[PDB]
């Protein structure tokens, strides 16, 4: 049930929740994905970036969705490219059968960025495809600006859009107080009324770090944004939770917990069946916090 | 593309040369044993055994092997069910897609061994897929010829995994490897198929020296030596199964990344070390076994 991109996220706009966007870079990961959307009866939104892509092949990362899709046909599912940074980069996903892209040239000028949002919005719109943007650049305290994201909006014709509020990606998002422009939130969700994105979403949770600390891994300084945070984007009116490093740290947890507890062990399913496990564990509890869970 | 699994292994048993079977759990063993095929000009073996494909689900499992034969057409490629334990195991098999069945009922005695194989060659045979079948127990320091000739005549089987002093595991012998090449011989020339070699992998000192230089533990490890591997080829093996080399290969440069950088987390900083190490372990056995630059 491979579907448009704002089938799902127009659905999220409407009745205001939040779907997780969560990022694959193999099997494990995605398994693990799905059976969290099953398990919690919630839309999916798979994504791969262009280093995944790159990593696993396109033919296999459509090909190994579409697998899932016919085993799990009843969940919602859109596959998007996660920060496409060429027209030919969002193209080559539209014709390998994404049903989402994003075109990331938040670090041009205003013009740039729409000249080139808007020349992927066509092909993709044209081909059945939706499309992500972004404005502004992923640091915190630069930050959108609503009026041009107003405009940016109504001339580039895209079905959604990364407003920068204060995040950015990685374990390491915030070194003072956690801070996040509401106020500009909300001024971009009432201008521009379309599904809004929130990159470098991940929370960090305190059992996940735990986990990977426990293991011997180092993540000093980490801070991810907090859930609360999370739950007040998706008041703002932000529809798609973008999910990456939560999942790598929970999955690498268990791996370096196994390679620990046991030197004579090297069946790769022993150290992945743990890591898919606590994996689906992060993504089902996000499911629920963003109020992804029981839509289906 | 995916073929007929005694397609491959008809052409080495004429031409007198073993082609390794590798065993992949996921995508990036997948992947690794594919490039190296690629890179020395080698027709695949492909195997998957039931806990592997439990643990992936057969429609992945034959999934990511038509994706990856796609992408190198020109690679002849068996798919290949490896311990199928039951008629419904191999019969699921059949109708998933693979081109090889595995019907592991050596331990019954021979003729519950020959009721079973048939059923499953009857079957198999009927949707054009291959069969393998197993006489003896594997075992560290054994096939009886003459059965196996009535075995083989009896069954219709297409291959056959005649037991002579192999077994799986890192540990294979107690002492000094040894294995009865005259059985082996005899054997070839009463069945006169292509023969299945199981527990095969080598154990390479390269392979052993990088687990165990990431704070492994092989304590008391042995695979069968590349020369035995030789000489098995001599004797007329022609399918070398190959899963315990990759793993320890693989799971080497895993457990070497998590010591090497604790903040490390990015899956693919594990896993393309690894997936190399296990495509240059698949590459050295290619060429090992003579299925080097016979595509
Ligand atoms: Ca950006
Ligand atoms: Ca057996
Ligand atoms: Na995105
Ligand atoms: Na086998
Ligand atoms: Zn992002
Ligand atoms: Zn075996």
């Amino acid at each position: 049930m491979l579907v448009k991109g704002n089938e799902i996220l127009l659905k999220a706009h409407k009745e205001g929740y939040g779907v997780g966007a969560f990022n694959f870079v193999n099997f494990e990961m995605l398994n693990a994905i799905f059976e969290a959307g099953n398990e919690e009866n919630s839309p999916l939104f798979i994504q791969a970036s262009e280093g995944a892509i790159k990593y696993m092949g396109i033919d296999m990362a459509v090909g190994m969705v579409k697998i899932m899709c016919e085993r799990y046909p009843h969940i919602p599912v859109a596959l998007h490219l996660d920060h496409g940074t060429t027209f030919e980069s969002c193209e080559k996903a539209v014709k390998a059968g994404f049903t989402s892209v994003m075109i990331d040239a938040s670090h041009h000028a205003f013009e740039e960025n729409l000249e080139l949002t808007s020349k992927v919005v066509k092909m993709a719109h044209n081909a059945g495809v939706s499309v992500e943007a972004e404005l502004g650049r992923l640091m915190g305290i630069v930050l959108v600006n609503p009026k041009e994201a107003e405009q940016f909006v109504k001339e580039s014709q895209v079905d959604y859009l990364a407003p920068a509020i204060g995040t950015s990606h990685g374990a390491f998002k915030f070194k003072g107080e956690p801070k996040l422009d509401f106020e500009r939130l909300q001024e971009v969700k009432r201008l521009t009324n379309i599904p809004l994105v929130l990159h470098g979403a991940s929370a960090i949770p305190d059992n996940v770090r735990k986990s990977y600390l426990d293991a011997g891994g180092d993540l000093k300084g980490s801070k991810g944004v907090p859930f609360e945070f999370l739950q007040e984007s998706v008041k703002g009116g932000i529809n798609k939770v973008n999910t990456d490093t939560d999942l790598r740290i929970a999955f690498i947890a268990e791996v370096r917990k196994v390679a620990n507890e046991d030197k004579s062990q090297f069946d790769l399913r022993k150290f992945f069946s743990p890591a898919q496990l606590a994996l689906k564990n992060v993504v089902k509890e996000r499911m629920k916090l963003l109020g992804s869970a029981n839509k289906i």
